[PDB]
């Protein structure tokens, strides 16, 4: 079938906007597609983080990927690290790209001002993250409109690399996501919802307990007209929470309309926080059992072993073009 | 017993120079030291290489420090590309160095007035340089004037990461070849003898053939006042000859100066010619017998074997400290 690499960033915390518009839809993909799902660690050590937040949000992750559906047997589940190929074809990429390259991005603005204080994992990334890619011969990269940026370097990477030292790599291509809706901030829905949003209230967790999904969704703005009916601009606060009501219902916005017709937003509010609740019970079930079994360990074992077969054989040709070794 | 680390850029091209220098000290020392010797190869990369020549220049090295006389079971000669834990190394390292570091490395001149389409691999190295040494927790590491700056930065990067995650890593000492001996070059004697001259009659090569020793030295640069005396200054090719026979034949400066008392430069040419064929020759034998014989591949496997061991464990602690898999 024709190969998807997904790279996540390990973080512990993925919102319903993330489940909804990319990770939901997957759990179909997988079977139409060959997946590769990783959980690049070796990126995620670019910026400070804390050694035991970190090991533990790299669980949590694959602990929750699986709650969400993903099959260890249809797809590959593993952590960058665990796959020495990374970190072995990053090294000879970078050799191929030139420090023009990587400076002209338009994500290493993060060198603020005369920051110098920026680790030259920053500068360096993008010929890791072309490595994650390339190593498996991928066909599709689900990426945002942002990281756009980045397929496009490892597309010429790519290329470059098979000029010189022959075919060798696939061209891989940016895919966008499904969705055809996006899911906006609670507390303002203009702005897209994220985990990285400093108000908390702005998102829902996959692991936010009822009590919290109650109280954030009652505080979810709305406006003043008080009539539950669909308004992209006008009505950015009910339209918002109309698209998340029908996403996980079912249930069209035609049709919510019609049964939220002389009801006001404090029910809908209330019928909502229900939905949400019981969307994310069996999730947050199976997650636990996740956590707790020492059957994780054996799937990203197997995880891991299954990514290292294929990485290895593409790391031993490249360096076999590159004239490296014996 | 202490341990010393030495990365040999493979170009299979050693000059008489380094061999006085360095190479014959070792054949001594890799009896007391804990000795490892790593051919370089994923740094030679860094640079346009010809896949062939790199192929080829590591096994002609690793044949030359055999010949030479490193014994194998008694010091580990490795590889670089065969042990991964160099890259994965490297890697964290490059998370923990600022980009203003890399770029005050005064060596990335090679910058060349804005070029700007250079490997990125070139402002990268040093990590790699630094994984090197680190990894197997080396004492000292013997490098010349030239390479200190890279020694300056590991001794940072190892302080830095000990502070940050603790006590992991053995803070190198970059200690010098045994002084006296510095041999310049047969041409230009206030310049000093190197690969990298372009006149080939300014250095001898290892494996340079009797026909061309005999010429070149005959060629050597001398003086007009006539006298076999040591005179740094005013005489300096005389004094580099007396130098390069006195370290050879073990006889002192004086003695050789004695022994010429009355003599031309005719005559000491001719015989320091000899005893450099007598001193190579059974290097260039041994070289052969290495080169053709299977057994070359068969000490370089169990040098990296001896090697991973040891940097698997070391990587192994980083990826704990880090906070990285599992
Ligand atoms: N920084 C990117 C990095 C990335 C690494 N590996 C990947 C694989 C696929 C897509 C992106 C990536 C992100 O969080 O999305
Ligand atoms: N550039 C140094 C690099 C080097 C790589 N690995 C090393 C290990 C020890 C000392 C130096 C190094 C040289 O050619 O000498």
């Amino acid at each position: 079938m024709k190969t998807i690499f997904s790279g996540i960033q390990p973080s512990g915390v993925i919102t319903i906007g993330n489940y909804i518009g990319a990770l939901r839809q997957f759990v179909e993909l997988q079977h139409e597609y060959n997946c590769y799902f990783c959980i690049v660690d070796q990126h995620a050590i670019t910026v400070w983080q804390d050694p035991h937040e970190l090991r533990q949000n790299i669980r949590r992750l694959a602990a929750l990927y699986l709650a969400v559906g993903i099959d260890p047997t249809q797809a590959t589940l593993f952590i960058q690290s665990e796959v020495p190929a990374h970190a072995q074809a990053a090294w000879m990429l970078q050799c191929i790209v030139y420090i023009g390259e990587l400076e002209r991005m338009t994500q290493f603005k993060e060198k603020s001002a005369g920051k110098e204080a920026v680790s030259a994992g920053l500068l360096t990334y993008p010929p890791l993250m072309a490595a994650d890619i390339l190593l498996y011969n991928t066909d599709i990269v689900p990426v945002g409109e942002d990281q756009k940026q980045h397929i496009e370097l490892t597309r010429d990477l790519a290329e470059r690399f098979n000029k010189r030292y022959g075919e060798l790599f696939t061209i891989p291509e940016a895919r966008i996501p499904k969705v055809g809706a996006r899911i906006m901030s609670l507390v303002d829905p203009t702005k897209k919802m994220s985990k990285s949003d400093p108000n908390p209230k702005a998102y829902i967790t996959l692991l936010d307990d009822a009590k919290t999904i109650e109280k954030k969704i009652k505080s979810a703005v709305t406006d003043s007209e008080g009539t539950i009916r669909y308004d992209k601009e006008a009505k950015p606060g009910i339209s918002n929470l109309l698209n998340i009501y029908s996403t996980l219902s079912g249930q069209s916005i035609e049709e919510l309309e019609r049964q939220y017709e002389g009801k006001g937003y404090g029910v809908f509010k209330a019928d909502l926080a229900q939905v949400v609740i019981e969307t994310l019970r069996p999730i947050q079930e199976r997650y636990h059992h996740w956590m707790e079994s020492e059957e994780l360990d054996r799937v990203l074992d197997e995880g891991a072993e299954k990514a290292n077969r294929v990485a290895s054989e593409m790391v031993r040709k490249m360096e076999q073009a590159m004239g490296l070794g014996r």
